[PDB]
């Protein structure tokens, strides 16, 4: 059997419609966004094992309100996808059950070995993060390349998987027109792509980077203004998507 380490999950109601959604936050991630509102996630040896088999016994606990529309379970962290295998064996189990599966993954896929295409026969949406266009800007920001997720996505896109593109709008470093423009240029083509998210900038999980004795980078930086928001999404939406936030 496949260990899984976990930090935590959760039932919490899905953000529209009836039903909840079954979220387990994954431990261990290999990015450094510096504005990481899960920075107790990063550590690959922390957290907690389960097993499948352990995971499975929470979920049925709220099997009738999973059923319902908008209901299922996530894979999220953390970086969901660095355990493909017990992700996959996971999302097999609910497959099983009749569940709804999303996986929360930054795409930072570096071997492409047969788990992720076993991995994606079982996952019915994905939620994926493109950070920032300008890799030049990614390195700054997240602390490595974005060729790792650029190349995932257009895997997604070739397999025809079901995808929304999340993109956190942080004044300063993904605000600006241009880092947009690429955005909506890189995506227009894919067609799996159901719509780009725009998630503003919080300063929420600020105290995870102070208990673990390390600066927040971004104090100060505060949340990006309406306009602003309205000015990416107006942009985004000139390349066919459908843009909301
Ligand atoms: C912590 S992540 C886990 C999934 C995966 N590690 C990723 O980042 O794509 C869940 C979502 O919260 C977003 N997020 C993280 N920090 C944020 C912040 N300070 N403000 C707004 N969104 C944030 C992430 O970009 C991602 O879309
Ligand atoms: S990819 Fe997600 S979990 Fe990893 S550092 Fe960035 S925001 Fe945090
Ligand atoms: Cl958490
Ligand atoms: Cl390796
Ligand atoms: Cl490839
Ligand atoms: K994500």
């Amino acid at each position: 059997e496949v260990i899984g380490r976990i930090h935590s999950f959760e039932s919490c109601g899905t953000v529209d419609g009836p039903g909840i959604r079954f979220i387990t936050f994954f431990q261990g991630c290999l990015m450094r966004c510096l504005y990481c509102h899960n920075r107790d996630t990063w550590d690959t040896h922390g957290g907690k094992e389960v097993t499948v088999k352990d995971l499975m016994k929470e979920v049925v606990t709220y099997r009738h309100f999973m059923n319902a529309s908008g209901g299922g379970v996530t894979a999220s962290g953390g970086e969901a996808i660095l355990q493909a295998e017990f992700v996959r064996d996971w999302f097999r189990e609910c497959k099983k059950e009749g569940i709804h599966t999303c996986l929360d993954t930054n795409g930072f896929v570096r071997h492409y070995d047969p788990v992720i295409d076993e991995l994606l026969e079982v996952t019915d949406l994905v939620m994926l993060d493109l950070k920032q266009m300008n890799d030049e800007i990614h390195k700054n920001l997240v602390g490595v390349s974005n060729h790792r997720t650029l190349r995932f996505a257009q895997y997604l896109a070739e397999k025809n998987v079901k995808v929304w593109i999340r993109y956190v709008v942080v004044p300063g470093w993904s605000d600006d027109d241009d880092s947009a423009h690429r955005l909506g240029e890189f995506t227009r083509d894919m067609g799996n792509v159901e719509k780009i998210e725009l998630l503003p900038y919080h300063e929420l999980g600020k105290h995870k980077w102070v208990a673990m004795g390390e600066e927040y980078k971004l104090d100060g930086v505060e949340p990006p203004r309406a306009e602003t928001m309205r000015r990416v999404k107006g942009i985004l939406e000139q390349y066919g998507h459908k843009v909301m936030f």
